[PDB]
């Protein structure tokens, strides 16, 4: 049974001249060491991100793949590649390169290798004409960040783009990018420990709450990575705000866990536990194997989580295999 | 059998007059209506939090207790009563009322109703003595917010202050309070339900990851609130960067899930697999049972997910009552 890592992502060849052309040091490029087997992501002259080959190479990313034994590998851009802030047309031109650079990478091997796209997503009209270029062009979805800046997704825009997805049958997958906290989370690596899954989770709730799936068909196809945060394990707290003051339920009508059914989330949790709880309040129907490959934080045995734990024989081929089959329709 | 619920709040018979005597602008102060049973809690003329009885009236509490089945209850200040932004003499002048009315609070009956103690806490020398007399007149232990504006528990003036109520083995409380988030979290309570777990999540993992249980004595009895917020869940994320990133692991020299021997915190999860997760996460002799009364969404039926949950009968003596007994010293 075929394994199918759909979290994963990938980072073009781009000089620093050419970033430069976009913006003089909002703009991401890649600096290659002269072997080119290490690297760093490069924020303008600054050294944003240290990296390996597996992320823009597509050869030595095979062999990874065979090790680890993942079959199909659904991979898609670098949160810092999103360009959400700057102005729309240079962002669209963006993103029509990334998304070829993707096809590009992915072109290597069709059969293995499947990309999600980009938008420039602060404006809509670009953003969806980006959305049905790039699934024209190959890609199997998209993948877009929680929010732009201050506007959460319960903003009338990024409905407004969910609602062309699903019309068009394009799966989204949803990444946390841009974290709060400001001056707090300085060391530590907090940023990933505390507010991106808190992100997740607001990003979540932002629909669930203000009534964004009571508007938007219910053949929308959206996922959220890392275990969509930490939703599941504080979903009671918010059923107990939902049923005990009014302005938590005013734009929401039914009890908030009964929402479950209406996104996906991925398997990286990293706990037997929290996966256990995930599944318990997500169902066996809607958990997909993802892994953040090839970054230090991601799963470093794909799979081992899901494979080495004791949930059903069904619902473990679920999991690594049959639930991102149907949703991004791979060809099994 | 005795049922304590370590986790409620009060707010104090204080007339603007008495308010003014520190601000007219920023202090709260108490508004009681027509009939006696709904309150406000005003901003020196506006205002601020309208309340119920329960919160200011002792003589009504005790009965609802009664009700409730709770036998002794622990009551501290609430957040906005803290004003750590405030000058730190008038606050330690501040402080020593707020807990002096705490101490009429719980005059009315010392067997049931126990008081903790706010500190001036951005001075640590004038919160430092106020804690000891606090406890020398009659509270059992302080409370504290979880961050001081940008300052979080890593701090060492902090970890100073932790580090006195160890030695002199006065018992804390933390709570979240001036969530992070800036101008997103708006409406449906957003704010009490993603910003509040990540911000007890980040004042956990601040002591951890900074190394201040390897400075602080392990004589500390600190409880986080609300089941230290998304804390447990999460904690495989945080075991994960700590083994794949040298930064995570630079000021932290054991695995960070070693160190959930060394805190406490309290049941309010609202769901029955949250809570045997936090159980199988933390141990029967750390969790502690918190209702967060009398805030509507605070737990209804006070020990109701403890009572119908499949824990060792054992194990529900000491959530209900065991290990708040041991944490706050209180006569069985
Ligand atoms: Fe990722
Ligand atoms: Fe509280």
């Amino acid at each position: 049974k075929p394994r199918i890592d759909m979290h994963s992502h990938f980072f073009p060849r781009i000089s620093e001249q050419e970033a430069a052309k976009f913006d003089a040091n909002h703009a991401p490029w890649l600096q290659v060491s002269a072997k080119g087997d290490t690297g760093s992501i490069m924020m303008g002259k600054n050294n944003f991100r240290p990296v390996y080959q597996a992320l823009w190479d597509p050869a030595f990313r095979i062999e990874e793949m065979d090790a680890q034994g993942v079959d199909v590998q659904v991979t898609c851009a670098t949160p810092v590649m999103f360009g959400y802030t700057w102005e729309a047309n240079k962002a669209a031109q963006w993103a029509e390169r990334m998304n070829d650079f993707a096809l590009e990478f992915a072109a290597h091997n069709p059969q293995r290798i499947k990309v999600l796209a980009q938008v420039p997503l602060q404006d809509l009209d670009l953003a969806c004409k980006e959305a049905s270029r790039a699934v024209a062009a190959g890609h199997l979805g998209i993948q877009i960040g929680n929010h732009l800046g201050d506007k959460d997704l319960d903003d009338a825009t990024l409905e407004a783009f969910l609602t062309h997805c699903a019309n068009e049958d394009i799966p989204i997958l949803v990444h946390p990018w841009d974290m709060m906290g400001g001056q707090r989370m300085k060391k530590w690596m907090l940023p990933w420990l505390v507010a991106m899954p808190a992100e997740t989770q607001l990003a979540i709730l932002s629909l669930i709450l203000s009534g964004a799936f009571e508007r938007i068909p219910k053949s929308l196809k959206i996922c959220f990575g890392y275990g969509g945060g930490s939703f599941a394990f504080l979903l009671g707290r918010v059923d107990n705000a939902w049923r005990h003051r009014d302005i938590v339920r005013e734009d929401c009508p039914r009890p908030p866990s009964e929402y479950v059914d209406r996104f996906f989330v991925d398997s990286a949790v990293f706990n037997p536990g929290a996966l256990e709880l995930l599944v318990s309040v997500m169902g066996e129907d809607r958990v997909m194997l993802g892994s953040d490959y090839p970054f230090p934080l991601g799963e470093q045995k794909i799979g081992g989580l899901v494979l080495s734990s004791n949930l059903g024989e069904s619902a473990k081929d679920k999991i690594i295999s049959g639930n991102a089959s149907k949703f991004f329709n791979i060809n099994v």
